[PDB]
């Protein structure tokens, strides 16, 4: 059984190296849903998981969306997010979800998917001085200056999880 | 009565934007903020005094300046859900704006709605980050502020009776 980590990442890609450490045992899968904004930095994350090859790592770009700016873009975003969530979800398990990255309209639609499709532990990650690279986040992990905010198990809907068959 | 409930933090201007993103206006407004120093109540009040046909009530979380660890969020959350059940109408469901505050302020106000009900969980989005009143009324006027509703949350009457303990 696979402890899977689902995330939304924005410009600040450092949030994913911080959500993988916030669960002590570790993780198996790590999937990241981001926009096709050129401000997304794939490099900070492809250096980090290339030192953990026991972690099946993935990044989905929503081709053709960059900045959610009006009502149609969010209707286009929410739907694309909600699809990605059912697929990357494990088949025998609820996933671990991180609400930290992106903009606020990215993160509240992700709260709804976890409540609608289930989530082992919806959680939020806070930091004291905002680490910008891997050393900063490693030495700030070392002095106890990253706290993990848990929000609680989400039972979801077994019926609504069958939607990935259609 | 249509009620508007808003988390607020550093950028105060989300609340007068949330006021105008519902065409008819609001009779009540209630803000739930920490006792931060950065929270500027002055721009809000200056707007909400020019509109004397409304009832405005900020409620400062007395003691909390910032949420930093899992203990400070659980103080925040429990004080938020009382206030959400305090300021909720008796017969109608409130309008909830997830625009101000931090992300754990908004995801908990998010939950609050789903547990108790919310006529409309919405989230106001702008373009240039309006710094003041004249800028916002010019933003509203050039068609740059966006009302992103997210959905009616019917809530649970079996949990709304909980205000009576």
């Amino acid at each position: 059984m696979s402890r899977v980590l689902l995330c939304s990442a924005g410009h600040s890609s450092m949030v994913v190296p911080e959500a993988f450490h916030a669960v002590p045992e570790g993780f198996e899968e790590v999937h990241v849903f981001t926009t096709d904004s050129e401000k997304f930095n794939p490099v900070v994350l492809n250096d980090f998981f290339h030192s953990l090859p026991n972690v099946r790592f993935s990044i989905t770009k929503c081709h053709g969306l960059a900045d959610i700016l009006n009502e149609r873009d969010f209707e286009f975003y929410q739907e694309m997010l909600w699809q990605w969530y059912l697929t990357k979800m494990p088949d025998n398990e609820l996933p671990y979800v991180c609400l930290s990255g992106g903009i606020k309209s990215m993160s509240a639609s992700l709260q709804k998917a976890a409540t609608l499709f289930g989530a082992q532990s919806v959680f939020h990650v806070l930091a004291d001085n905002n680490p910008r690279n891997i050393e900063e986040m490693f030495d700030a992990l070392q002095k106890g200056q990253i706290h993990f905010i848990e929000m609680g198990y989400e039972p979801g809907w077994a019926a609504l999880r069958r939607l990935k068959k259609i």
